[PDB]
This record gives C-alpha cells, structure tokens and sequence, in this order.
C-alpha cells in the first residue's frame, strides 16, 4: 500500500551551513534537560530488585555509555549534511516504505505522552486530594489530555520559558529531597549506595540494555537536533571525523552526568520510600515535611510536565498524520487524534510493573541502530544523494517505493538475537549491521547504490540568495 502523486515539501527540507546554530557546548545542554525525564527515575527504581544502588549507578553511565557509542556513528549522517529522521530513513528503506520505521517510531512518541499526562494527572490530583480528599485519576488525565491539544496550536512564550528551565529546576528538587529522605530514613549515602538486591536473579547484561532500550528511540532519531550543529563545509576525512567526535563526546558529558542522578534519586525513592513512582514519592516526602511545599512539588512535576510534554511527544506524530494522510487530517485533527491515540494505549500500567520489560521492549528496536549505520557507513561509505532523497523516482525507490531486503535484513536480525536472550539488543544491532552490507550488495545488481546527479548535494546547503 502506497499512493500515486507525492509531494515532497519546506518541513523536511535539508539544514543549510547558513543556518546551524548548535555547537557541542549547546548541545551538551540538550542532553543534560535530556537525561531528566520520568522514564529514567522509575527505571533505576524497579533494578533495586536485583541490584544495589551503587550497580544501577554502574548500570546507569554503562547505558549512556553505549548509548554514545552509537551516537557516535549515527548522528554522522545528520550532521554532515543536515537532515531529519524523516528523511534520512528513507536509506536503508524505501522514500515510500521509509515510512514502517517513521510510523512505529513515531507510535513511541505517543506512548511517552500517555505516560507524561499520567502524572499531569497524579500530579493535578495529589495536589487537589490533598486539598480536598477527592481524587479523580481518569478526569485529570483527561483534563491535561485536552488542554495540550489547546496550547498546540496557539502557545505563548511562557510555557518556552519552562522548557529549558524544566529539567533543572526538577534536577535540583529531585536531589533535595534525597538530603530529605536521607535525613529523615536517617541513613548515608553510604549505607544507602548498598540497600538493594534483596531479590537478585536479573543478569547485569539486562540491567544495561535497560538503560540503552530508554534512549533507542532518542538515539536512532537525533538526526532531528542533530541537523542544527555547526559543521564545517571545508574539513576533510580528519577535521569532519574530530568534529564527529567533538560532538559525540560533548553529548556523554550532558547525558551521564545528569542521569546517573535521577538514575540515583530514582532508586533511592525506591530503597529508602518504597515508591518508583516519582509524584507519589514527591508528595510523600516532602509533604512528610511541608504540605504547604508538597503541593508546590506538585505544582511543578504538573507546569514541567505541561510544557515538556506537547514538544517532545505530540508535535511529531502530528506532522507524520497530515504526511502520511494529507487529506485526512488537519494540523488541527492531527493534534486530536495524536492526543486521543496516545491516551488510549494505557501506558503506565504496562510501566509500572514490568516498565523493566518496556526497556527490553523499547530494546528489541536494536536491528534497526544496525541497519541504518550499515546503510551510511558500510554500504555506501558516507556517500548519499541528496537530489535522489527528494524525489519519487530516484534510486532509493527500489520495489515502487519500499525496501524489501531491508525490512528482511531486520527479521533475520531479530530471530538471531532470540539465540542470546541476556544479550539481545548487543546481538541485534551486531547481527543487522553485518547482515546489511549483503543484502545492499544484491540490490547493488536489481539498483545503484549511488547517482551522477549527487555532486549537487552542496548546490542543497549553500545558502541561494
């Protein structure tokens, strides 16, 4: 299933030498308000099961750690040339069947909206139970799940304020608690470091894929902030591989030093209240103390959550609604049915208990790591066509429009990362990464890898007065 007469517009369009604006200190900012989000506390609570908290604090900077070796590789493409998810995933797949990964991986985006509006709502409902006794889970997540769709459309700069802000001022609440909770639970970071793993059986191995499976979905698509970095035009196989460098290390120095924190006060919530639930710890441990300041705690995970939230998890599913059903959708419906879609898949139950379970979940996506940076790398050794990318008949059209050979690469990946369970994703990126470079050498006979109209890639990033 395709559709005839496509059209190819400005919101996907290539970023110009005239327009990159982040350099690996500013990037190393969106990866410190990054490693602060709910996924992450809750994570590095239920690991206290099999492990203390010193382990997961090991766990934690292994993750991000792997989690920068792909970022290494990835965030390559993007850079050089200045592209977006969107559209570099039309590589390995089809300009018409890129879409099977843009979909399923803007269906995650969704999810972690449903679960973001779920403590809009423990947090719209702690702080009115706790005023009025009365609580109302479901309206309150309805409530939130309506006023998002509102301030999509007509947002004013005070919720932008509370962006970059966000993160931190939760970063320096969520370590004033653990002076709290350690000061109350009268115990030492010391004694604390060590009070998990009364419930060991998990492998280790699975304990890092966790980790890595929470930031698959950032990492596979930084291509999307990534296509703003300063990138030098005229450096060569040296300065554009320091400049790679550059930035994949000034992301490790944003993403594992904040997250080894929450990652910390996460599962001390855990192993010192009892809660990986982030609001009701909240409201437990500082109302334990200040309700006049609990519903102030309260206050905030609710204004954070509302201007966190509509950014990073409804605006793209949104985009992809009036893309991949133009006379379906408005930006408008698009919105309501992102929100209404999100809502109704029931996420934070499945988190909950076995959010363990939705990190080897969110981690099974390894294949497609792998394929994408054979495809840029091992395939066609960094060489693209910007002018075949943007159009319906180039020569990443393959079979009409979809990749077959790509999207078997990735099951043939899959069934051998089922032969080393504890392993999985390292087994399922190594084995899609290995098992791309064939598959592309038996399309190198039915297409060409390459075209003679790609020397006009720097005709697409120079700026055109």
């Amino acid at each position: 299933i395709e559709e005839a007469r496509s059209l190819l517009n400005p919101s996907n369009a290539p970023t110009r030498y005239a327009e990159r604006s982040v350099g690996p200190f500013s990037l190393a900012a969106i990866w410190f308000a990054m490693a602060i989000q709910v996924a992450i506390f809750i994570a590095a609570g239920q690991m206290t099961s099999s492990f203390q908290v010193w382990q997961v604090i090991v766990a934690i900077a292994a993750g991000c750690t792997i989690a920068v070796i792909l970022l290494f590789f990835t965030q390559s493409a993007a850079i050089r040339w200045g592209i977006n998810f969107t559209v570099a995933a039309r590589m390995p797949f089809g300009i018409r069947g890129s879409l099977i990964p843009i979909t399923l991986k803007a269906l995650l985006s969704l999810f972690w909206f449903g679960f973001q509006t779920w403590l809009g709502a423990l947090a719209l409902d702690e702080i009115t139970r706790l005023l009025t006794g009365f609580t109302n889970l479901p309206l309150w997540i309805v409530i939130f799940g309506a006023i998002q769709v509102v301030t999509t459309f007509y947002g004013i700069t005070f919720i932008r304020w509370m962006n970059v802000f966000a993160s931190p001022v939760l970063l320096a609440m969520g370590v004033y608690m653990v002076y709290l909770m350690l000061d109350g639970a009268d115990v030492s970071l010391g004694e604390v470091m060590s009070m998990g793993g009364e419930n060991p059986g998990m492998p280790f191995s699975t304990a890092i894929m966790i980790f890595v499976g929470g930031w698959i979905a950032v990492v596979v698509s930084i291509h999307d902030i990534v296509k703003e970095c300063k990138v030098d035009p005229n450096a060569s196989r040296e300065g554009q591989t320091k400049a790679d460098a550059r930035y994949a290390t000034a992301q490790w120095l944003g993403m594992v030093p904040a997250s080894i924190i929450f990652g910390f006060i996460g599962a001390a919530s855990m192993v010192l209240v009892g809660e990986w639930n982030p609001v009701i710890a909240i409201t437990e441990v500082v109302g334990g103390v200040s309700i006049p300041m609990a519903i102030l705690f309260q206050v905030f995970v609710l204004l954070a959550t509302w201007s966190t939230n509509p950014a990073a998890n409804l605006l793209s599913p949104a985009y992809t609604l009036c893309s991949t059903f133009p006379r379906v959708f408005t930006f408008k419906t698009g919105v309501i049915v992102s929100a209404v879609v999100g809502l109704l898949m029931m996420p934070w139950q499945f988190a909950g208990v076995l959010n363990t379970f939705l990190n080897l979940l969110a981690s099974a996506l390894g294949p497609l790591a792998g394929i994408m940076i054979s495809d840029y790398f091992l395939v066609r050794r960094r060489r693209i066509s910007l002018h075949d990318l943007y159009r319906t008949k180039g020569i990443y059209t393959y079979w009409r429009g979809v990749n077959w050979v790509a999207l078997a690469v990735y099951a043939v990946a899959l069934a051998v990362s089922f032969l080393t369970p504890d392993l999985m994703f390292v087994t399922g990126l190594i084995a899609a990464l290995l098992l791309h470079i064939p598959a592309m050498r038996w399309v190198a006979k039915t297409f060409p890898l390459f075209s003679e109209a790609e020397s006009r890639n720097e005709d697409y990033l120079r700026p055109i007065g």
